[PDB]
């Protein structure tokens, strides 16, 4: 993996970049498009030690983008920073992010999308951390 765009000397000392795209079936659009949102790409990552994670998504300037993070498996006891699903928030043009300073140890999925379906194009997902994170693509 290459790296994202992180200041020199950032507290996030590791940056792992995933390059993907929306194309054909996988251009599913946001959650409003309930028939196709679940067709978007899905990446899966492991947090080995609870600690800070910041995820950035970039797509074309002219696309409004967002992502959701879903807890798949946390084996630790039920802490305050536990969740079912979180998101980058409002769709934004070109760039969005989510900072999880105390994400629990476990398995999570991340689903990046454009606002409307059938918006084809590239994206980068950057995972900025202090501990290495294993990632794989599910679809
Ligand atoms: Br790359
Ligand atoms: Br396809
Ligand atoms: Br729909
Ligand atoms: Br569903
Ligand atoms: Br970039
Ligand atoms: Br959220
Ligand atoms: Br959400
Ligand atoms: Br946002
Ligand atoms: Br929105
Ligand atoms: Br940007
Ligand atoms: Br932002
Ligand atoms: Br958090
Ligand atoms: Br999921
Ligand atoms: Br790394
Ligand atoms: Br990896
Ligand atoms: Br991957
Ligand atoms: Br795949
Ligand atoms: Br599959």
């Amino acid at each position: 993996h290459s790296s994202g765009l992180v200041p020199r000397g950032s507290p996030y000392t590791l940056s792992k970049r995933i390059n993907g795209k929306w194309s054909g079936q996988s251009a599913g659009g946001c959650g409003n498009f309930q028939e196709t949102h679940k067709n978007n790409p899905i990446y899966q990552f492991h947090i080995e030690k609870t600690g800070p994670l910041l995820i950035e998504l970039r797509g074309p300037r002219q696309y409004s983008v967002g992502f959701e993070v879903v807890t798949v498996s946390t084996l630790g006891d039920p802490g305050p920073h536990g969740f079912l699903r979180k998101s980058s928030g409002d769709y934004r043009c070109g760039f969005c992010y989510l900072e999880l300073e105390n994400i629990p140890s476990g398995i999570f999925n991340i689903i990046p999308s454009t606002f409307l379906p059938k918006q084809e194009g590239p994206f980068f997902l950057d995972f900025n951390s202090i501990i290495p994170i294993k990632i794989t693509q599910l679809q």
